[PDB]
């Protein structure tokens, strides 16, 4: 398989703002969803989800397909509880009809990044949409229940090195794990809806005592009332991951200029961009905008 990105007819710059603004402003809005914890953290979720079927090996998966549109995607016990950030672009993809599912997707992870006051990420427009058997098999994604070992051959098939997966996984500041959704409970810190270093400086200053859910799963806990998941112990766990844990837990701006890097990685990878694309767009957020 090769993936070419073909720019939606007609669209530049301008356009996929008005877009981004329109998912940003809806988070703006919709702020009480999960006890006031808003769409954000749920929204880049999606984004790395629908990217992380990639297999570096036949090209198969990833963001350019938009397949997660598809029941056997959707419907994935992987992706349990991405239903509610689907439910929220819906009405954006009815007012924006032009853009395709892959781009709206993996906009909605930027947008909420940025609006989270986080990195600005560049995106690339060129996703195409393809059909029903295009659709990855349930079971591309990753395990909780793991150690370091497991984790670093896992990113492997996406080629993410040990830099980019400690970046990444700083993303577990946001949000939290709900019981339901996937048989673990609780946040990661308490700023869950900005967008900081405070993942890797809970997992270093956090009294952690491993114990067993009321899913019979185990995580982390710690006196303060947060949890890690196993593969996220993990980076103190392995040596090589626990010196980047401590630099970006020592440096906020090396870890953002990590994240952002890392990121837009994962979102265009198995995507082939031809030099007559245009350059990645950097979008405004709604402040620097005055909106
Ligand atoms: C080995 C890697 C990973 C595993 C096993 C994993 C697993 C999980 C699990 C079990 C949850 C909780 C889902 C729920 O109950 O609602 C979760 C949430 C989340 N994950 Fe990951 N994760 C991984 C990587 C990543 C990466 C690379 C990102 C982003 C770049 C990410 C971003 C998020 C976010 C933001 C949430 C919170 C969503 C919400 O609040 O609803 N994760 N993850």
């Amino acid at each position: 398989l090769v993936h070419v990105a073909s720019v939606e007819k007609g669209r530049s710059y301008e356009d996929f703002q008005k877009v981004y603004n329109a998912i940003a402003l809806k988070l703006r809005e919709d702020d009480e969803y999960d006890n006031y914890i808003g769409y954000g953290p749920v929204l880049v979720r999606l984004a790395w989800h629908i990217s992380g079927t990639w297999d570096k090996h036949d090209n198969t998966g990833g963001s350019y397909g938009g397949t997660y549109r598809f029941k056997k995607e959707f419907n994935d016990p992987s992706n349990a509880g991405l239903q509610n950030g689907f439910k929220f672009l819906e009405p954006i993809h009815k007012e924006f009809p032009w853009i395709s599912s892959g781009d709206l997707f993996s906009l909605g992870g930027v947008t909420a990044v940025q609006e989270m006051q986080g990195p600005k990420i560049p995106w690339r427009c060129g996703r195409v949409d393809t059909p029903e058997d295009t659709t990855p098999d349930n079971g591309r994604l990753p395990d909780a229940d793991k150690d370091a070992g497991y984790v670093r051959t896992f990113f492997q098939r996406l080629n993410m090195n040990d830099r980019e997966v400690v970046a990444l996984m700083g993303a577990h500041a946001l949000g939290k794990t709900h019981l339901k959704n996937s048989g673990y409970e609780g946040p990661g810190g308490a700023a869950n809806n900005v967008f900081t270093n405070e993942f890797y400086l809970n997992l270093l200053n956090e009294d952690w005592k491993l114990e067993k859910n009321d899913a019979n799963n185990e995580q982390w806990d710690s006196k303060s009332g947060y949890m890690m998941l196993p593969t996220d112990y993990s980076l103190i766990q392995d040596p090589k991951y626990l010196s980047i844990v401590k630099e970006y837990a020592n440096d906020q701006d090396k870890f953002f200029k990590d994240f952002s890097k890392a990121f837009e990685k994962l979102l265009e990878d198995g995507i082939t961009f031809p030099k007559d694309a245009p350059s990645p767009f950097i979008f405004k957020t709604l402040e620097e905008q005055g909106l």
